[PDB]
């Protein structure tokens, strides 16, 4: 009887604290602020445990956002996920993903096939004697479970992409991508991997939160979101598959048009699990910026694709979906008859 | 006389491990005297102070000197070596070995223009001129003794021109227009084939010249290509595609495999702005790394093939690539 | 009126911690209204694009203006804040608050001279004279503009200038050498006591000026020295002597606690040979962050105080160093 | 009825292959190459496990070497004791120390007190189960004993300085240390730390190689070593102790005649076990360059101590001697009468 309605604004950043053409968006009656429910981010940076800046961008979008609520920057304490993946090496553009999500009366008629739902989680408290082991892969399995009911999904096929926030002291986001796999029944509990989360941790908030994007049937979005797995460091087919199962039809190069269609594409390049790339050996491993080169070559692999800087390009940290195989979602257009 | 150029892609685990490169000629795949040069990546950081870089130069002639019977300073002025420090991410270091030998007997059904292979020398270079006129035409000196020894006249068909001169970004420049005067491409501004480096105190420079000929006999063919910005893949592919390969935009699995060698330089670009947006890519503290990061993705991504030859990160829109890919009888 | 100039050197984790800064008013043990400068050092990189740096200098800002309850943009000319980015090794990060009152009665039994603080503000720089001679006398006025406020007419005592102005090396080179022609130093060459920083579009350049004064109410005192090479203690060692503890070559537990803060510049030396001996420190990719790792740890190996202001890292062999003193009546 | 006399020669190198200086040494025919027994060398370099200049410092050193012994580099393999710590931050000058040591028939007179002594001693094979755990310990706790057996020495006490070469996958430096504690009896075997051992460890060597730097009553050398413990991240006690111990008489600052009677340090500069230093938090164990400023710091309180930029830092491994303690030893000119 209501039907959600989602939508993706990217904007850049010129620096971590550059809210411009953010705060613009709001100003000129785009897009209402109060519809705003994550706020996903790529800023400059180190991208390790101690980057300041990406801090600074977390802060300085709140701040920005709750002034154009006209609200203290402590409301959008749970009604908002804010998400910044640091480093932007390379071909990478910082900037925001504003993602909106009303719901309306009247389903519209003439939207093709399934469209874009998101939905939002909270676990209960996380503390430091869960991280890691089975008290955090159920709190956060849980709260899988919540932002699906929260999003209207029952079926786990429709799920594209999973985003985790843990807490910090590796062990959370491998304790916290099992609670995801748990939770769409790609693994059962009793006893691996999930081909869809891409998990985060940090800082010393307690209540991880789950944001989740998907698609129904039932969906009012003019966008669609599909997946794919990025089989070793130098695939495209990972991506080329979420972008194509997400709607456009192309064999192999996308066409300047199907490049545009392209909204979002968030890909999460951890290190591999060997040192082995079809049958050679490579440094990717032993090198000391290890971080900061894996987001450089999934940058340069995302943007030769779709020709867009603004690309959510996360990981870096050490391996443990598949043996050597790494998540990428992409959201693309779908328009009505 | 024909020429008859070859590449054998032979891979490093690290700067000193010559084990494959040795078992290249002991095996009797290969004559070291015919090697003209050697063209490696190897791990480091590809900075003016990487000692790595050096240490794969000394054990790759080291290597070549005892496959060859001789004392390791006879290979100075015979064989070019050239070695890239700095090999991030999908980039797997590894030597190409170029071989080069006159043939009496042209083979028959090989189809269009073959590789060749040239070598120059330039006088000294002293270190005021470094950077001035002095270098230049010293340069395109020695760009057009290599276009001799390679037995080409048409600049047309020269796709790869390797400058290694002295140190103290300029160097890198001086020479790149010395090719581009050598070339034709500038009348004594850039040009669309020239790779340059720059180290050591070695006040001589060297020439090596990568070019095609209707009278080769290489089972190889060389073209190339112009990478427009940071993430364009257009340029490789236009590089692979002159070699001789006929595909429309992706490789088949076969098609891949044909593509013997690639040889890119991928400067920093001379602005900030990426397809209308704003890059970090000049501001990087790691910006030297993190462009052959990147190339080596572009690259590798198309060939399937991580001992690619991934070169540059140098601070400067375009950068030039070559392929060498194989030529087979009728 | 006799001023009081007061320093409170308080921790922060991060850049955006003002916890024990904003507890510094809030305990009414500090008034502030009364602070004239903030100078921290900050974790990070301290290259041009350190934005850590950014969010230390916006977050203290915003702390100071509650806690004198006005907008963040009236204290945008009153109060000098400077942070330095890039705490390795032993530095603390932290903040240092100075605070400057005039009072009409000079306490009795204050020893010798007295801290002063002044400060100054260039006309707006243009990014053409940035290097060049109109920067120089530029800051020179603002420079002369920080004595006049401090109440000192006599150069020999000033012990440390520190100016900020807008970067694109040279503006911290031209606007050393304003001061040193302020000071009489250089006649319209070097200044022993200038500490330069530039970053940021701020066309407007600002001066901070620590020196003494025979009316000075402060229970502070500061001196200056010369560290001569990058392994030299001594610049230090006088820094503190000459502030007015009295030591041959260590400091007593009870001494090292008069040092209430250290202003230590650690440029990169001139040359890579220290005591006869070649030294990577040019060389090195991350020189920056070991040109202050080193200074931190010369600085805390004698005061035992990890909260020290170890700034530089920038290229050139002499650098600047300050230190403020406990001045107790008789 | 034979005693030892053991010297030692700091010379210069300005790149990990060159070997001009230390050519020299021999050519001048100031150094018996034959009397080489260990060569100790600083070399330019990131210090990290993957650092290829420091093998190409230690590869250019046995060549040179071996060259000037007229014989095969292999026969050096267990005669000569190389040791390359990579990574020479700030005030630090590549160098190598070469130590020497013939014994002859009678003992000098008027040579005070005790003198430098240096012993050797080699591992069983050691087994990647072993390393990290009670078979390495054992191992090495032998090869200790051995090398104070080489070098006349039954009391540990007058032992100031073991160094361990052990191979690799902190492990094997953290087996390797306890194994020192255990010859030296600081600590019984049944059950932690020694306050004189320096460990590395690397490459697929699989003997381990003990270098033993002890005083005896009965050493003709015309050098005394002494050791000290670095209490903090700031601390210049410890490298006052074992120039002190090792026999300058000073209270606090040295004197350029002192500087100069200290031939070499060695100091083992391993990060602190918690980021409080007086006090107050320091960022050393967050900062992704923490290796290369351990050393930098090391560096800097050792050489503005001696004015000598030759000197042996190594170590920035992360912790597990006492809390936060680290060992550094001084090797002084002890001249007769």
């Amino acid at each position: 009887a209501r039907y959600p309605k989602a939508s993706m604004h990217v904007v850049p950043m010129l620096a971590p604290n550059d809210t411009a053409a953010f705060r613009a968006l709001f100003a000129s009656g785009a897009v209402d602020p109060a519809s705003v429910v994550a706020l996903i981010a790529k800023s400059e940076g180190s991208g390790l445990h101690n980057d300041h800046a990406r801090v600074f961008a977390d802060v300085s979008l709140r701040t920005a956002l709750a002034e154009a609520r006209g609200c203290p920057v402590e409301d959008l304490a749970d009604s908002v996920t804010v998400a910044v993946s640091g480093g932007s090496p390379g071909v990478i553009s910082p900037h925001v993903t504003v993602v909106t999500q009303e719901w309306v009366a009247d389903l519209p008629a003439g939207l093709p096939g399934v469209g874009l739902v998101v939905g939002r989680g909270h676990t209960e408290p996380i503390l430091p004697e869960d991280i890691g082991r089975t008290a955090q892969v159920d709190k956060v399995a849980d709260a899988v479970a919540a932002a699906m009911l929260d999003a209207g999904v029952t079926d786990p096929d429709d799920v594209h992409l999973v985003m985790v926030k843990g807490p910090a002291l590796c062990w959370s986001n491998d304790a916290s991508a099992l609670g995801v796999a748990v939770a769409l029944g790609e693994v059962k509990r009793d006893l691996l991997f999930s081909a869809v989360a891409a998990t985060s941790s940090g800082g010393e908030k307690r209540g991880g939160e789950v944001l989740l994007l998907a698609n129904s049937a039932q969906s009012a979005s003019e966008l669609r979101i599909g997946h794919g797995i990025t089989r070793d460091m130098a695939d495209t087919e990972g991506i080329k598959t979420a972008i194509r199962t997400a709607g456009v039809d192309f064999d192999c190069c996308l066409s300047p048009a199907q490049q545009a269609q392209v909204v979002q594409v968030f890909g999460k390049f951890v290190l591999p699990g060997s040192d082995v790339l079809r049958g050679q050996h490579i440094t990717a491993l032993d090198d000391h910026e290890a971080h900061h080169v894996a987001k450089a070559v999934g940058g340069a692999l995302v943007v030769s694709i779709t020709g867009q800087p603004m690309s959510f390009i996360s990981g870096g940290e050490r391996n443990s979906g598949p043996p050597g195989g790494n998540p990428v979602a992409a959201v693309v257009r779908r328009l009505p008859a």
